[PDB]
């Protein structure tokens, strides 16, 4: 996870609390759009971008999923697509979840020719330097990037730390609006062996009416049942009949 | 506003961690670090299907681990589920104390359950609620005891935490843009084609096409024609 920043006034702190809180409440796209609007107006810039993207193991982006963009100049867009800078952009090469990255700092250390060429072209349309924050969701190799272009965003150390802890909640909010399909565990086994044993564990039976029933005897029933109760994260078995109440219905 | 200074710190911490909960154990663990800043040791977290009416129809999953071991056995056996005046709350409407909602239940099956609860320590408590009307699914979070409710500062803390536990519960369990004619419009907008080359292909006058182009854009929340193209790229790829 990410550790909160400090050396934030309460306003700064209260504010951030505000953002995270609301973010937990975003569903429809309209919500997400406005929310960012209020964010990018306590922000030394008017050019933002929010994108989902599938991830690899080192948490690089390979393909982009969806973009819920904000302000980027629609000329730099046209050109970004046409020239297919997507490949030569040194920013899509970050490893996600490592927040946050300065455009300037990551532009003086790119040493390819296709890169140094993109970098220069960016520096004309204002994308010379900027900062981007990232969040990743390794359960599913999906990730978020959030960019703001400009030299001024990064000179605001307080606000950088705030946006950086907000990111991972924007990520959650993003996944929610774009209703991506699973992604499935898909679902935790009964499990097979457990269902026969849990199938009946819940109502009207003892370790013995079960072992005999499964031809495993009270003993096998006993060895197998507590794998269940610890599987279902339950201290008590009749507490395991309560938590694992749902499986014997959803299959 | 506010109030206290500290409390915000922990409250903020609770919401931050609850936005990170994926796995089931993560949820388990976290509810412990919550119920140990809590005047009680008997809670419980449950999802349930949400009807148009406030009262729940069926329980989906229970992901708790507090309630005793006897009161459970009995709650099931007697099927108190029906006459429990608590499952009758309407979700998403602040918190409601057990005591306050027990002196105002006036049925006999109810007054009978209420009394049986009062022997097993459930004679008083509190329950916060979160609902998700997009899908009629909702969360309850209970803590049993007279002491939880006498602590105003966290009552309000746990109350604002609830809706984030709700989100965390869903994810732990689950599992539950443009008109088609226009999409053809957009399908072309995206290949470089001008307003004209479209009238061309789908056989519609520019006024007819220049009209659709505007509609798709706002639908997507885009500034211009070349930023609606970008926002919506995920539409013609899936
Ligand atoms: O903001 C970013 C990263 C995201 C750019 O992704 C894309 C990819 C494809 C499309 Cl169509 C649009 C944006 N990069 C800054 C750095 C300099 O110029 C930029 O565009
Ligand atoms: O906390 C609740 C609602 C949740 C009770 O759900 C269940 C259902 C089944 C089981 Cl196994 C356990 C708890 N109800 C309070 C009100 C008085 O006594 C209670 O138990």
């Amino acid at each position: 996870a990410r550790p909160l920043p400090a050396g934030l006034t309460a306003s700064q702190q209260w504010t951030l609390l505000e953002w995270i809180h609301m973010a937990g409440h975003i569903e429809t796209e309209n919500e997400l759009k406005a929310f960012l609007d209020q964010v990018l107006s306590q922000a030394p810039s008017e050019r933002l971008l929010l994108a989902l993207g599938r991830l690899n193991n080192q948490n690089q982006i390979q393909r982009l999923e969806r973009v819920l963009n904000v302000s980027y100049p629609s000329d730099w867009l046209d050109q970004y697509m046409k020239e297919n800078y997507a490949q030569h952009d040194p920013i899509l090469r970050i490893h996600l979840g490592q927040g946050p990255v300065m455009w300037e700092e990551r532009f003086n250390r790119a040493k390819g020719a296709e890169e140094k060429r993109f970098i220069a072209e960016a520096t004309q349309n204002g994308m010379g330097s900027g900062i981007t924050f990232s969040a990743a969701s390794e359960r599913n190799n999906i990730g978020s990037i959030l960019s703001i272009a400009g030299r001024e965003p990064g000179r605001n150390a307080a606000l950088v730390a705030m946006l950086n802890c907000l990111t991972p909640h924007l990520h959650q909010a993003a996944i929610r609006v774009a209703n991506l399909p699973p992604a499935s565990p898909s679902n935790m086994p009964l499990s097979q062996r457990e269902y026969d044993i849990f199938h009946w564990m819940s109502r009207g039976k003892t370790n013995w009416e079960i072992a005999t029933i499964l031809d495993i005897s009270e003993r096998t029933v006993k060895f197998h049942v507590a794998n269940v109760i610890r599987k279902l994260n339950a201290n008590n078995r009749t507490h395991a009949i309560v938590l694992g109440m749902h499986l014997a219905m959803p299959p």
